[PDB]
């Protein structure tokens, strides 16, 4: 399917959000690792294309959340919006799975 695996660092008083388009019943599969900086503390929120919260967790270093998607925009999120002063590296692994043509899909 797509496996992808990305790091990136997180100023202090930020949150940063990702947009994943699915398929309907495909799956999608998340992991995040706090690596660096302050307490190696995330907060982590994973919303529905209807804007359902389907994950939250405050002060995590680590997670994995796995899905039975419907057909819409899913995002995930990485919140550093309580430190002042320090940053966090974040690691992230998504990986998306059960989707069986085109530029179209492609792209989407
Ligand atoms: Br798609
Ligand atoms: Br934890």
């Amino acid at each position: 399917g797509s496996d992808s695996d990305f790091t990136f660092t997180l100023p202090a008083g930020r949150k940063e959000c990702f947009y994943q388009p699915m398929p309907l019943k495909a799956s999608l599969e998340i992991e995040y690792q706090v690596l660096d900086g302050g307490e190696l503390d995330i907060d982590f929120h994973l919303t529905s294309p209807e804007g359902r919260t389907l994950v939250f967790e405050q002060r995590k270093s680590d997670g994995v959340h796995t899905i039975e998607t419907e057909d819409g925009d899913y995002m995930f999120c990485f919140d550093n919006t309580f430190s002042t002063i320090s940053e966090k590296v974040i690691f992230f692994e998504l990986i998306l799975d059960n989707m069986g043509q085109g530029q179209e899909d492609w792209k989407k």
